[PDB]
């Protein structure tokens, strides 16, 4: 048998099949095989080709990607994409009528398009164009445009700036229709007065002057971005007026001082929900905001509000949880840390105060997933107290000592790691296995929770993997303190627990980060195993997340502390375990594991040979606002200055004298800035530190170019080899 | 037994002494000892001191240097000095009176003052502030501003933008004084339409957001800064109208397009000569200028011009050559190449055609040091046929067959590069010799040529150095198609012909460059050699200097090719020769020899093993425009374009598999930008090649920094040393 090899992972020879279908009713979805676009029936499994791999034959551009419109009667052809940040690009869209079966010529979506979206049933049509709002009532007529203040860099309407985008909505969308069609909610965001983050864009050899990027971008202490909520009728739209937009403004115990809006959720025809942040992210308030059909206004009574506030740490695993609306609008369920620390589910009535926790005990509720007048569906860590596997329940909302584990024991050997995804109204849901297996992805009936069919078992991929020395996984936990905490060991084939093995750690380490689970990933640490002997372990600390709030929050206005300790421990125990080589110990991590990874390596503690920090954090007040100083507070004397300065990488420049150091960084780094690595080095040059260095010209923070992928693997492949006297 | 180690190199453990003197006038000079400045009668050997060094010890800030008026009457004080690029820096100032002994309060030098000159008698000041030009008749008297156009970055008024302060002037300063101090003549640069480059400076840890550096540089083929020509009456200014600027208009032949100012000399107190060159640097013309009493005009006869052309090359070494007026301004010495290629001394006579040869042979003139009524001195490498010797001779002028040597047979052995510094009117000079022996300062009548004494023989180091292993330095040649080139080798102690070293072949080989020369140097080579026991070697091939234009123009508008391939041909060579490993050798330069260490590791040659290239050059049009196009014309499909395309070192990426390749450059490089290696990495990355990097944050092209020099060599050390298999 041959081994996983690094030429394996990096050209994708062993590759996981996906079964990704979107739910299209109550009874059908769309799943893409071939190229071809299939509707399926999911009660009886049977299909219907809705468009051919063919069709667009002779578009003349590459198709990026398709839409279709809700009514089925448009679809939204994405070409000429060309990616921005995270989430964020800007594409070229035609719209081809599904009736006449062809291209619409005339008022066309324009070039540079930002972000389009249909409604939510129907086939209006909103879209984002120089940072200004336009709707299409109908996909051939001339569009509305309902925004005029769109500035490059400077005033966001209908999306968002580069750290809401990051740290808050996740998505580069900042619009919301109404579950009509009817209303269309927007944010708009203002960053005259933000800070630009400049560097450096080479750009290909013919460039003969290299480009300076520039980008609002507020760095910890410094001005954030100011944002404003608007409301328009879609209905109401004039060919002869512009547009009106109604504003709903925030409640004045967030306009006291700096603040974020943070969460926009429809919950009928004509009631929005909003929560707001407060900068100092303690302190949250849920706004019910209802449509006034005469006076043509939003109002949010003041008693309806709803604050959730923490003294323990901040509000949310990493912001407040969503709000799950019953059909009415005037209840809903939400994700909320309860007086033990651990996340529940809570019921909340409109119009009354405080709520009615559902579910309790010594696990988390990791998300509510599907709401019906009978049943809630949420996914929890509750099964055999396993902190990193996932599993479905449903709870009767009618007696809620009744819940059901939908998941558990459909295979309980191969599958501890479930996702799921319902179709409307939640008569069906597709269940997605991660592991320890290979993924399984099945389909499910709710009336009575029956199995329809097997959608995907990677049958192909066990063939394959049977000709493979793969290696195993180890998840257990250890004591430190007399408090359990998990830990996972990729452990190479045939291991042998009376030899001595290196051991590599591999760190993230974050605020409510997971490490240890039970999913299945064939990747650089599969290789290391497989092919070198090397164990590989990741450990989940004080700051872990999934385990309660006396975990989670430990780290509270403390980044690289207990989380970096934890690590060092970590490591200690695993070298007393006898088949451990305690003088070959390395540890690597990327952007919050390479900071992590950068403080262990300078602590001093001698448990480490060497490590690799890929793109990390060195110092608190070069990373952004929202993300930093929800951890670490404000950098002033006032608040946090103090620990802001007592957490860098630099300061511990001196003890790298005593490890490898290899360091690691894309100079197109829009998000940990390659100024971040640029500060280490200097500070170890300033102290006669040698160390090795790699820069990557115009990756960023995934350095995740094909080229640039293989290269830095390679190259850190060389370092631990090297590191461990490996052949 | 000792040997020289790194620490000895980076902390100067054996250091060379100099004599730095300033003649101050015919027969006598100012030389600093113990902080100590004392003036030297040069006939006698008397001396006095003229500033105790305690004078200043309540000045309340660190002098920087210092400035003694022509007259003896005052004393310019620098402090608060701040680097720019090689030359150019700002510092406060202040004036003290040597005769009342007090400082000057009274209408002080501004802060951040850019340049600053006293008049050549006297004790008139001109400096610049604010790209303006000021003069002070007086030390304690308001200054008269010369010029108001002077604005940041675009237009510079008696100073120098990057690029002519860096390729044309070499210096900051664009001010000349007339012999008389009556005179004071200036440039002006315009830059407006120079494009900037544009990089990031990280500074202090304190900083949050980088700073971003820009500066107008003009690349290959970019817009150039224009120039103009100034002269004003200083002794006619008034402290009601402002001063009258005479301009000076260049040639109409340069006017027809773009040109440069490239040198001016006063001839007398009324005729000021003016080089000037155009774009296309094959062709130059200097212009004789003379004041008009009655009009007080400068008027420039279009027919005495002197014009001067190319055929094989450029004009001059690396500029057309300075003229050595005769007292009268009637006549002047210049160094021109002659009819065989070979450079030497010209004779030209105002208002007559052509000049006549005073020198000649198969060897060349360094340089013009003196002019009597009687000599002519000048510095060239006749001797023993050493191209890479230097020595002082003197010709008579009424007979041009008498030629004296006048420092060869002084100590043979010991000194065989000289350089010359005569006391004014050239009654007296300081010979310093600088190899292959140490340092030798002597002292010498011009009248009979009559040594006085011995200044500095350095026998401090020579009684230290007797302890220490030293290695040996050979110079030689190798006969390649019967043109004799010379390479160096510094050479282990105890060498040993029958046993095989390693060899780092040594690269510059720019054009013109010399790296085998009889120099005495302790360098990173000198450790090598003595501590690792390697052979460091240099060679000097096609397009190498001082030996004649058929050497030295062969690489005409071929950079990257000749002087590349004898690089590999030395090495081939130097490997024939019985005690050279050749599985061992390498290559290492920097700037113009990281380019070449660079494409002769793309070469694929197989002839090294590794290389290590700092901040290299890595296509020509990413290089200034001044230099790149003296010897690449302009990269336009019309002109080179062609071979500035086939000499990058991003097209030789794949051929990097054979080697380890070792890349280094500071990000704060304003000369050879970060750029160009940062597009050198991207290529190798692109093709799946694996290689050593380190950038050094905020350094620039000389990597100098006290931290960063002691990195970078310790860094490199390691390599050389894992490359060479070395303890
Ligand atoms: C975005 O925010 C900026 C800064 O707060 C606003 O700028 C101000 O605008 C008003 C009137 O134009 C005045 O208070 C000042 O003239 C501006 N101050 C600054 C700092 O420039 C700007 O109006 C906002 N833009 C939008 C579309 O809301
Ligand atoms: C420096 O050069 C600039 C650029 O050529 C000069 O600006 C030009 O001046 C003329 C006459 O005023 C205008 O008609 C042009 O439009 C200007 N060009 C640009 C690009 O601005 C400027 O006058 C020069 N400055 C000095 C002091 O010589
Ligand atoms: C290769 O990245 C490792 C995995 N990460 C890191 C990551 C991810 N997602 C988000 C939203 C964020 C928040 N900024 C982050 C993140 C967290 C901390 C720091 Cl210091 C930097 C970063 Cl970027 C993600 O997927
Ligand atoms: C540490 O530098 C090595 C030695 N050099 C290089 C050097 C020096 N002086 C001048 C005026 C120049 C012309 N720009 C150069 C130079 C030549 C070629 C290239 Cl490609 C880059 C450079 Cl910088 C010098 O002293
Ligand atoms: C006395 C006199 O003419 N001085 C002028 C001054 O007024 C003017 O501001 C400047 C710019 O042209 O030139 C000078
Ligand atoms: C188009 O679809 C057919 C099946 O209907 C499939 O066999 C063929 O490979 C597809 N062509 C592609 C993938 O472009
Ligand atoms: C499934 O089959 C039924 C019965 O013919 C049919 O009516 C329905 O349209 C089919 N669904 C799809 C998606 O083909
Ligand atoms: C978009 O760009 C393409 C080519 O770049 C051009 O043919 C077309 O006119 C543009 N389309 C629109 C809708 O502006
Ligand atoms: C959707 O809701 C709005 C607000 O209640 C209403 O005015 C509108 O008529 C509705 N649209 C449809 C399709 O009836
Ligand atoms: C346990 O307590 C000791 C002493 O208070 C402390 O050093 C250590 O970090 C703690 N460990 C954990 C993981 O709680
Ligand atoms: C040298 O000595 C002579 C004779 O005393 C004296 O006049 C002269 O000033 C001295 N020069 C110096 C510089 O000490
Ligand atoms: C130079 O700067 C210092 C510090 O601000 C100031 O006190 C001093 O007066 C300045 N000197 C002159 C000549 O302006
Ligand atoms: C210096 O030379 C110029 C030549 O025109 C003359 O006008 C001036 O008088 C001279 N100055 C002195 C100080 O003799
Ligand atoms: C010698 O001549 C041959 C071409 O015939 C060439 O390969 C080689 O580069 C030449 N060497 C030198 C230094 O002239």
């Amino acid at each position: 048998r041959k081994t996983y090899t690094l030429t394996d992972y990096l050209k994708n020879t062993y590759r996981l099949k996906l079964y990704s279908l979107r739910w299209i009713s109550d009874h059908e979805y769309l799943y893409k095989q071939e190229n071809n676009i299939l509707v399926f029936n999911a009660e009886y499994g049977n299909s219907s080709v809705f468009l051919e791999n063919s069709t667009f034959d002779e578009f003349g551009h590459s198709i990026n990607d398709y839409s279709i419109s809700p009514d089925g009667q448009f679809i939204l052809l994405e070409y000429n994409y060309v990616k921005q940040w995270r989430h964020s690009y800007t594409a070229s869209y035609d719209i081809y009528d599904l009736n006449k079966r062809q291209l619409i010529t005339e008022e066309r979506i324009p070039n540079n398009t930002q972000w389009v979206t249909w409604s939510p049933v129907g086939h209006k049509l909103a879209y984002v164009w120089n940072n200004d709002i336009y709707v299409k009532i109908e996909p051939n007529l001339p569009s509305y445009r309902i925004t005029w203040t769109g500035k490059e860099d400077i005033i966001y309407n209908g999306i968002t700036d580069w750290v809401y985008e990051e740290e808050v909505f996740s998505a580069y969308s900042a619009l919301w229709w109404s579950p009509n069609g009817t209303f269309l909610a927007y944010a708009q965001f203002n960053d005259t007065e933000v800070p630009l983050i400049e560097y450096s864009f080479y750009s290909d050899e013919s460039l003969q002057y290299p480009k300076t990027v520039r980008v609002p971008y507020p760095k910890a202490g410094a001005v954030n971005p100011t944002v404003k909520f608007f409301v328009v009728n879609t209905d109401s739209l004039s060919s002869v007026t512009n547009a009106t937009s109604i504003q709903i403004t925030a409640p004045a115990s967030m306009l006291i001082g700096d603040h974020y809006l943070c969460d926009v959720t429809w919950a009928t025809q004509e009631r929005i929900s909003l929560q707001w942040l407060r900068r100092i992210q303690n302190y949250s308030v849920m706004d019910i905001c209802d449509y006034d059909e005469s006076s043509g206004r939003w109002n949010c009574l003041v008693a309806r509000q709803h604050i959730e506030m923490s003294t323990t740490g901040w509000v949310g695993r990493f912001r407040p949880s969503e709000p799950h609306f019953t059909l009415d609008g005037n209840s809903f369920y939400k994700i909320i840390s309860n007086e033990e620390g651990y996340r529940h589910i809570c019921y909340f009535q409109i119009d009354k105060k405080d709520c009615t926790f559902i579910t309790k005990g010594t696990w988390e509720v990791i998300g509510i997933e599907a709401l019906t007048s009978d049943y809630l569906y949420y996914i929890s860590n509750e099964y055999k107290g396993m902190p990193g596997g996932r599993n479905l329940y449903k709870i009767q909302l009618s007696d809620y000592t009744k819940v059901t584990c939908l998941s558990c024991e459909l295979n309980p050997e191969r599958c501890q790691y479930y996702s799921v995804s319902f179709s409307k109204e939640a008569k069906y849901y597709q269940l997605r296995c991660s592991g320890p297996g290979l993924p399984l992805y099945t389909l499910h009936s709710s009336v009575n929770d029956k199995g329809l069919r097997v959608l995907e078992d990677n049958s192909a991929l066990d063939k394959m993997l049977q000709n493979v020395q793969m290696p195993s996984k180890k998840l257990d936990f250890i004591i430190l303190n007399e408090t359990k905490f998990w830990y996972q060991m990729i452990l190479p084939p045939h291991f042998d627990k009376s030899k001595k093995y290196p051991l590599l750690l591999d760190v993230y380490a974050g605020p409510c980060s997971q490490k240890a689970d039970t999913v299945f990933r064939l990747n650089w640490a599969t290789y290391l195993a497989s092919t070198e002997n090397i164990i590989v372990a990741s450990f989940d600390g004080r700051g872990s997340g999934y385990q309660g709030d006396k975990i989670m929050h430990a780290i509270n206005r403390r980044l690289g502390t207990f989380e970096v300790e934890d690590q060092i421990e970590a490591a200690r125990q695993f070298s007393k375990m006898g088949f451990v080589d305690n003088k070959r110990i390395a540890i690597w991590g990327w952007s919050y594991g390479g900071y992590v990874t950068s403080m262990v390596l300078g602590s001093g503690s001698g448990v480490f040979k060497c490590g690799i920090a890929v793109a990390p954090v060195s110092r608190w007040e070069y990373y952004d606002s929202v993300y930093t100083e929800r951890y670490m507070g404000l950098p002033t004397p006032e608040d946090n200055l103090d620990h802001y300065r007592n957490s860098t990488v630099m300061s511990r420049a001196e003890n790298f004298k005593q490890v490898e150091y290899l360091l690691i960084h894309g100079t197109a780094d829009d998000n940990v800035h390659f100024q971040q690595s640029a500060q280490i080095s200097k500070a170890l040059v300033d102290v006669g530190v040698d160390f090795q260095a790699m820069w990557y010209t115009d990756e960023d923070h995934g350095i995740a170019s094909s080229t640039a992928h293989q290269h830095i693997y390679t190259h850190m492949s060389h370092f631990i080899k090297q590191c461990f006297s490996l052949p």
